[PDB]
């Protein structure tokens, strides 16, 4: 009747999947769980018809999905965006994982009681990872050349988070600073970011030391 | 000249990729880094021709890969094992991620100074995740029906690790206990496990609290 996507009303793990959607102009509704609704999830968690219950979920009627990365890859696969030959898939997946080292690097520490000191060790390695992305862009509009691919949205999302973490981490990465602006200047994403549908905060689950609250 | 796969001489993140290989009878050589060889990696790390240097790496000459999950998906894609329609990819990827919640659950805590207490909270949630896998198998030889898929090897690997963690965690999961035996009873894997080529330990990087040492 119309694709469903369920998650907490935070950016978290599905923010990118949201942006891919907006970029594709796919129609979808959203089940959004408020912080105060742990019980509500707990019940609809057990009955939606999933074999690996979890959040986020994505229901096409055609399918019932539960893993964050499958859900986004499945959207891209619906639109023939995962790659033609293997060398292509494989490489998209590489960008994928490389962007996940950054986004998970953040997530891994955000809910710990030692965040501020774990912080110092992440921003240290970050540049290193940041750079690979900069060099990758010395010659390609987007992460995989001309045509947008889902990790361009992963990558977007990751810069957005690290910037709240250290506003300057992209001083020294002009190429990355233009990519974040570019993705922004794309009409569909342009609209979504100023739409009512946009969720600007929290970055992580609310309880989180970093990116928590309101 | 012959596919290369490089990693530390531990099971770690590539053990499953190794098992897929052995199951496919693909020929490959291995660059194995001993614990004492951090400097050696550090030099060959910078020159192999990778845009996202890292371990593991997989060099087909046809391609130069670096993310653990892409490398294994790329092997499966070489053999037409990632799925026919999208509903297929998507679902394989689901098994994928669901098995990664378990394997990363372990990895996330193994190198921490509070392991033993973090331990207690993992084995708690484990059953929950374990079960999804058991129910998934009430009616399918393998994780995706009759034909073996790469998460069957991920899943294998994950049971192997958690068993060193708690030898009984599979009492209560007879269906899972037969799957671990089955995968074992497959001639190719049968051979590899008793071959010289097999790496039985360490589970994690050597420095690790859990699964470290020799
Ligand atoms: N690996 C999974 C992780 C899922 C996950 O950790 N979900 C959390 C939110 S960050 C959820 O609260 N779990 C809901 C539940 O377990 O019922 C994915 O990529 O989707
Ligand atoms: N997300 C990456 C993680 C890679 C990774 O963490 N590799 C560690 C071993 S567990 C390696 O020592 N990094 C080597 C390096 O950074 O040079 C993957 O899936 O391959």
């Amino acid at each position: 009747m119309s694709p469903i996507l369920g998650y907490w009303k935070i950016k978290g793990l599905v923010q990118p999947t949201r942006l891919l959607l907006e970029y594709l102009e796919e129609k979808y509704e959203e089940h959004l769980y408020e912080r105060d609704e742990g019980d509500k999830w707990r019940n609809k968690k057990f009955e939606l018809g999933h074999e690996f219950p979890n959040l986020p979920y994505y229901i096409d009627g055609d399918v019932k999905l539960t893993q964050s990365m499958a859900i986004i890859r499945y959207i891209a696969d619906k639109h023939n965006m995962l790659g033609g030959c293997p060398k292509e898939r494989a490489e998209i997946s590489m960008l994928e994982g490389a962007v996940l080292d950054i986004r998970y690097g953040v997530s891994r520490i955000a809910y710990s009681k030692d965040f501020e000191t774990l912080k110092v060790d992440f921003l240290s390695k970050l540049p290193e990872m940041l750079k690979m992305f900069e060099d990758r862009l010395c010659h390609k509009t987007y992460l995989n050349g001309d045509h947008v691919t889902h990790p361009d949205f992963m990558l977007y999302d990751a810069l957005d988070v690290v910037l709240y973490m250290d506003p300057m981490c992209l001083d020294a990465f002009p190429k990355l600073v233009c990519f974040k602006k570019r993705i922004e200047a794309i009409p569909q994403i342009d609209k979504y970011l100023k739409s009512s549908k946009y969720i600007a905060w929290p970055l992580q689950g609310w309880q989180a030391t970093f990116g928590g609250g309101d």
